[PDB]
């Protein structure tokens, strides 16, 4: 470890996966699913509120300033391995753990193609919802932004909504990284973001139904509080 | 073929994948991925102006009512398979060739990590300028919400634009699926959007460069104007 990240971030345990994050949607995806696959790591708080994710630093390991990224030591051909982006760290830790994502088939495409779903509509639209909500946005006075987003997020959750019928989880029988990538959004969006009367979450059951399910498994319930 | 969708996009190759798409930055990733790989393939213009994406015959094969989606006569198992997300089915075609994807290693997961950067952030916020400046929300008076994706956009550009200093291509040597999903939307940014002047384009020379370099491919140029 002669890397940068590490300058501010040392490790305690320099043979386990370093988590560089923060309890947000995107970052408890990351620690939801080391938990769900029983392998070793290290979680390390950035702090928003001290710029922790603009230092030169944790650029080093996320260019694009934002959190979740990980650091693991022991990577591919054991040469340490640094990625951003939540979704490439799912698909990444699924395939190191050989768990939570089917090894081919149709099933591993599909579920990268929700996972995708989530990637490109979930996490940004619901972002988009708590600017204006619950954020700076908030005091905009025209309010066609927020009805927009809400507009959209309402939308996205219809199209989940009619998927999970009679589904136990997204793909089906088999909990797998598209729920794990999904649900933690939708608690932030009506939790943190207070939006859940906004987009009429009531008007999901099957939505809410998984959703129940999803923060009632314990590794969920630790990973939500981390770092 | 006793399928939803072909009712509406008969097969003149049956054999062939079936591309339901557009000429838009999404549908132009795969048909250029198609057109790079060699995969035979059959394209059909799915009409937003018709409101075709929103029949149930593409419901079935695009539960999110957006293109792209394909349809793989000869998926896995030599099994039919549907699917949508742009880079779902990037990674998917990827895999099915052998091309523009490294097999395993740490490039694997880094060009994984760009696409996610591409489907999480480049595309959606790309996407919200082209509404506040293309469409409906270009009459908006308050102009704040269009700077917010504006300057998220600059933003995006610089991590990008510092990234590909001293690089061939994202993945510094190698031509990845990584510049097959960002390209097609940085092209739509500055020509259909008209907001290269907007967000300063000229001040981004390394992804201007790169830019030159992904529509100078043959496989490209045809893969923009399909279908
Ligand atoms: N597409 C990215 C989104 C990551 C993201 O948005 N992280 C937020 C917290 S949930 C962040 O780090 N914000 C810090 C900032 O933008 O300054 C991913 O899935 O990892
Ligand atoms: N401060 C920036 C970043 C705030 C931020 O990163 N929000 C996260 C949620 S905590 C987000 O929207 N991520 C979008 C995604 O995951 O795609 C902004 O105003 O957008
Ligand atoms: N995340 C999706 C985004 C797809 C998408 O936004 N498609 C647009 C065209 S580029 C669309 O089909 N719009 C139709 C609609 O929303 O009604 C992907 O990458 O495939
Ligand atoms: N009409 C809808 C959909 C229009 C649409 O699908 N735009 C595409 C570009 S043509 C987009 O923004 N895709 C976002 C992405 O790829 O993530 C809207 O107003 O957002
Ligand atoms: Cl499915
Ligand atoms: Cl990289």
């Amino acid at each position: 470890s002669a890397f940068a990240v590490t300058q501010k971030w040392p490790a305690q345990f320099p043979e386990w996966i370093q988590l560089y994050s923060l309890p947000t949607p995107n970052g408890v995806k990351v620690s939801i699913m080391l938990e769900e696959i029983g392998l070793p790591y290290e979680a390390h708080r950035v702090s928003f509120e001290t710029q922790d994710q603009m230092t030169p630093e944790f650029l080093s390991v996320s260019p694009n300033n934002k959190i979740p990224a990980i650091l693991d030591p022991h990577g591919p051909g054991d040469q340490p391995l640094a990625l951003f982006e939540s979704g490439a760290i799912l698909i990444y830790l699924a395939d190191k753990s050989g768990q939570l994502l089917a090894q081919e088939s149709a099933a591993r495409y599909e579920t990268i193609q929700w996972l995708m779903f989530q990637m490109g509509g979930i996490g940004p639209m619901f972002g988009q919802v708590g600017f204006f909500n619950k954020f700076a946005g908030r005091e905009y006075e025209d309010k066609r932004p927020l009805e927009r987003y809400v507009n959209e997020a309402k939308r996205l959750l219809g199209v989940l909504d009619k998927h999970l019928g009679g589904r136990e989880w997204i793909m089906g029988e088999r909990y797998t990284i598209a729920d794990i990538a999904t649900f933690p959004w939708i608690r932030n969006l009506i939790g943190f973001y207070e939006a859940g009367e906004l987009v009429g979450i009531d008007n999901f059951p099957e939505v809410k139904r998984v959703l129940a399910k999803f923060v009632a498994r314990p590794a969920v319930i630790r990973g939500l509080e981390i770092p």
